[PDB]
């Protein structure tokens, strides 16, 4: 309530007497720039909209320059209709009031402010966590209320969700078939599940061109803020060349996670094959799962800091390209400690285990055959119970026993408790989406059933999500985006690779296991090399298909720029005696 | 000469009583619409432009209407100094002045007349013809003389034949040291190939983002002239939905060509092995010979006509997509009557002629070791000799000859003796050039001078070519594009299977031909799934970095329609005193 727009707290570290003085700066460049800073701090300073028209310039001056950008489109409305009508609309034009240069006050580095974030509006999700939880999906009038608050960065996270869930009802119903009738390893399944994986990509790129022109933002790739950690070296800046020479540095880190992570995980799993040899049995067991949850949750944090470390290096002038480079680079470890636990049972032990039976130096074997039907139950139906427990419940119990053991204005404490709060990031909730959709397309043949366990989860983590960003976390500020981002780029290629593992795993699995009994010759390396092939011209007939049907909104869009240029461009021998005498030489003219 | 656009003839077919008609309507429409409408027939019948002001009207309603598509994104000067400013420019507003609805004589087909074509300017061809054939390279003010007349269709053409030629330098190089110091199939040759193949591609598809905004052509697909033959069945229009259940039988075409092409190739080539076995001997070489030089053009005119019959099924309501939509069906014969005979021989001789030897049915066999280097210099040396003489000294020699024997306006017979010329098509002299890139990334290994043997065409295949365009036949009429078209999609796929041709022709002569010999099991297949993923990671890696360095060109319409919007656009607790009192809190608190 009381129509605060964000707060702006302060630290407290060092000695206050030029404390004195930063805390008028943060002020002054406030008050000779937007209205009404207040505080009853206490440290956090509140900061309201200037005027009624002080505020009706300053988004008719952002909906102006978006468009001379290339991104609105349509004429800007001068200031006497200037209404914002979206809330989200209104609190962006407040923090570019607040973060841009030439006004600053550089929220997170090189001064002394620890965040800035704007309000919940309890009531209107008090109304709305509980009303789409009844439904089984969500409609274009319910997502738009997700755009007009929360931004739409956020906003392209629970379309994504909703279309991925709709789309899961026709592996999860073609799968239980295959599951009931068919047995495991099914030849038909495997290719209508690559086939699927084909169209669900092609289908999303072709939607998030109607929903990045619908929602008027396609094209933001030209307006990005800039970055203050920036050190150029001209003027009217910094050589692109030179970062092609630096980011091949990339490459060289790249091997190095595959080869530190590649050690820990391969280490881990050699000993928990070993109780399977030597072996107290039950004491023994958790050895292995100590080690592997413990140091690949240490060893990913220090390659995140190896990242930011090298990742600062190559300048980035606009703020997306930093955090699309860093996610990039972070996607190598999440590829490496999500699947490789799992290629190495498939790839390792069913091809052979009489090799690596023999070797005893970590202290008769038949397979036990099903490690892997055991394994890919684990991620696919148990790790998503007790990742749904950690990331929603037991979160929410740390926040609510930590103000317990604590204890005309009494809402100076429901901001101070809502300060306390941790900040969402829709980069790190995509990435539980995006990896598993892999094993949807990388291991779905074995145990058929997998996509009824990712479609009761869907249901569940729509509706967590949004109940995440509401109570346990404060409110993102409004960003905006034309794509997910380099996800898309990441999810095909994540079906790529799908098609390799598939169709190899479907031959070795052809009634028989049997850990050098498989041919290879004419068989193993020519059943990748047709598969793979034909996975890349069914997805070219694809996507040249779906590139020939416009849809409506973006149609919408070419007709619109049409319009808008309609109406600024609304601001010597010759003697023949014409035609009718020319006509008259070629009736003459019959033989 | 003597201020002609353009002349329309007449085909004189049938009974000439509705034939006096139709001459009235095929000039009573041109008279009602353009200006000086003459005939000195015999029929032809001359046009100019109308006055000046009236055309002048008219190139300004051109620049209008390719402005607010999308085109040309300055603003249009008006009428006081609307001068064409180039010859190819005042020539094509004529030719849309006469061609379009709304005006036609649809000059192919359901009117009788034959041809329209404009006149050449033999002053300024004899005055270049002689000039640029003394330098190794013509500059960038030569290339724009040859697109300020003959249009830019034909301009794209000499810029690619000019990149070409100018890229070919250093595999040249290259592989002349590799023929000098080493020998054939060398491992470093064939690498450094591919790597040449992807830069290639990749700086020409950045080349056509500049020399299509350079030439202030980007976007010319919205602006296509349509095609009178168009079945509709609406109006404000055919549903591209039922394109898509159409253009699916295109598949059992392709399945068509690759199966009776294919018969007639491995018939033709299964007699001249035949002849190296029983045998008169020199009579009986050439038969071989005859049958493929008579068969395969009579087999792919065929081939013609169904794909004809099969284009006008879909409607195609554009001219430009159906020209590309059936040069897309004829590179399937193109490949298949051109690289078939060379695959052949490298992919079933040095696997195995034992095999094949003792089938004797079309009435000790070591292998003649040098059947596949005498035939790659064949096509590489031999025909781009026979076929130099095939398409400029020959048909110059048949219309010289043609008017020997026929023997104040002495030019009414030049206007005659052009009349009677051929007509010059860029995608028939484009296929010369595409199919000839593929010897270089399918078969270069094979003897590595074959770059030299394209060096020293290229440079006389650009003067020939321009040679044929200007005396050999008639003046192409301006037409515009933004790319080169099918072929750009097409030259990749062509670098896609020289990757695996390439690296898998190593493998099998490593110092050992033997035609059951080579293990395939850890090799072949391997080295294809090994070295054809590596191709990918490098193409991936050049085309995402040349994506991050725009060039001027187009740097400067970017900046350039930014400037065009921005001309357009200039045609209730709270008591805290301000921010002098509201610091003085802040000042209070201390501890
Ligand atoms: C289950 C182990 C038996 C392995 C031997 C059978 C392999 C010989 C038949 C090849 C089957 C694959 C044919 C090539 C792939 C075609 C898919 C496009
Ligand atoms: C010349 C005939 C000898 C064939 C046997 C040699 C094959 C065994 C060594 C494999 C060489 C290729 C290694 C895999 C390709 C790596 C290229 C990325
Ligand atoms: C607009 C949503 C279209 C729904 C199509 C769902 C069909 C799922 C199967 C996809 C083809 C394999
Ligand atoms: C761990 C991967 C290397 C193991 C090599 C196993 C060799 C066993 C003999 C099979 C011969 C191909
Ligand atoms: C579309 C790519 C997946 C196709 C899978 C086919 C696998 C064929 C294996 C047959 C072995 C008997
Ligand atoms: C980038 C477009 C790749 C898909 C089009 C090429 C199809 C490659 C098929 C190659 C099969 C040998
Ligand atoms: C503007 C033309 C650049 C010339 C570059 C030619 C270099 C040819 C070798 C290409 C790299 C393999
Ligand atoms: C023409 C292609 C089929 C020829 C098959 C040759 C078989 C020879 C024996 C080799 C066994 C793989
Ligand atoms: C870049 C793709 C071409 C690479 C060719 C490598 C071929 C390796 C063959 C080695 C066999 C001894
Ligand atoms: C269309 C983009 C294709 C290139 C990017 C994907 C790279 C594929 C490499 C897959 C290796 C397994
Ligand atoms: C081991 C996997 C390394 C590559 C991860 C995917 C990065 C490429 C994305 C297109
Ligand atoms: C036998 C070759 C058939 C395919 C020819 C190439 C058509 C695809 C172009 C991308
Ligand atoms: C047989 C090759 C087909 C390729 C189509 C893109
Ligand atoms: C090892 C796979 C690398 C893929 C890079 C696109
Ligand atoms: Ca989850
Ligand atoms: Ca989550
Ligand atoms: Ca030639
Ligand atoms: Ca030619």
């Amino acid at each position: 309530n009381h129509h605060v727009d964000y707060v702006i707290r302060f630290n407290y570290g060092d000695i206050d007497t030029p404390e004195a003085i930063k805390k008028f700066e943060v002020l002054l460049l406030e008050l000779s720039e937007v209205g009404l800073q207040t505080e009853v701090r206490q440290l956090f300073v509140f900061v309201r909209a200037a005027s009624k028209k002080k505020l009706k310039r300053a988004v008719y001056q952002s909906r102006v320059r978006d468009w001379l950008y290339g991104v609105r489109n349509t004429e800007p409305e001068p200031a006497s209709s200037a209404k914002p009508q979206s809330e989200a609309e209104r609190l962006l034009v407040i923090y570019h009031l607040i973060t841009v240069p030439k006004i600053t006050p550089r929220h997170g580095e090189w001064k002394n402010v620890d965040a800035i974030f704007p309000l919940h509006d309890e009531e209107t999700n008090r109304q709305c966590m509980r009303e789409w939880s009844k439904k089984t999906f969500l409609s274009t009038e319910d997502l738009d209320r997700i755009r007009n608050t929360f931004g739409e960065h956020v906003g392209f996270y629970f379309a994504f969700l909703q279309s991925y869930f709709r789309f899961l009802m026709f592996p999860a119903a073609f799968g239980f078939s295959c599951w009931l009738l068919l047995g495991s390893f099914s030849i038909i399944y495997t290719v209508v599940n690559c086939l699927w994986c084909i169209v669900f990509i092609e289908y999303w790129k072709r939607q998030e061109e109607d929903l990045s022109c619908r929602w008027q933002t396609k094209g933001v790739s030209a307006v990005h803020e800039k970055r203050a950690e920036f050190k150029p070296e001209k003027e009217i800046v910094f050589p692109a060349t030179k970062r092609m020479y630096r980011q091949l540095l990339q490459v060289p880190f790249a091997l190095l996670a595959a080869v530190a992570l590649g050690a820990i995980i391969a280490t881990c799993f050699a000993i928990e094959i070993f109780i399977s040899e030597v072996y107290l049995k039950g004491y023994l067991v958790f050895i292995p799962t100590i080690l592997v949850s413990a140091l690949i949750p240490t060893m990913s944090a220090v390659l995140l800091t190896v990242a930011t470390k090298l990742n600062d290096y190559e300048n980035y002038e606009t703020q997306d390209a930093y955090k699309v480079a860093l996610t990039q680079k972070i996607f190598v470890v999440n590829f490496i400690t999500s699947y490789l636990p799992i290629i190495l049972t498939a790839f390792v032990y069913v091809p052979f285990a009489s090799r690596i039976v023999p070797y005893l130096d970590v202290f008769e074997f038949s397979i036990n055959p099903d490690r892997l039907r055991k394994q890919v139950i684990y991620f696919t139906v148990t790790a998503q119970i007790v990742g749904f427990a950690l990331e929603t419940i037991v979160p929410f119990v740390k926040q609510r026993v930590f103000r317990e053991y604590k204890e005309e204005a009494r809402f100076l404490t429901r901001v101070r408790n809502e300060a306390e709060l941790e900040d969402y990031d829709v980069t790190d909730d995509l990435r539980e989406m995006c990896i598993q959709f892999g094993y949807l397309a990388l291991f779905s043949p074995v145990w058929p059933l997998v996509p009824v366990s990712f479609l009761i989860n869907n249901w569940v983590e729509l509706r967590s999500d949004f109940f995440k960003i509401c109570v346990e976390c404060k409110r993102p500020w409004p960003q905006r985006a034309d794509t997910i981002g380099p996800w898309l780029d990441s999810l095909g290629f994540l079906s790529w690779v799908g098609s390799i593992t598939s169709s190899a795993l479907v031959y070795m699995f052809s009634n028989g296991h049997e850990g050098p009994t498989t041919i290879r010759c004419w068989a193993l390396l020519l059943t990748i090399f047709f598969s793979e092939h034909l996975y890349l011209i069914v997805r070219y007939a694809v996507r040249s298909a779906l590139a020939k049907l416009e849809p409506p909104n973006t149609r919408r869009e070419r007709i619109e720029r049409f319009m808008m240029r309609k109406r600024y461009l609304d601001t010597f021998w010759m003697r023949q005696r014409g035609w009718k005498e020319s006509a008259e030489v070629g009736l003459s003219l019959i033989t």
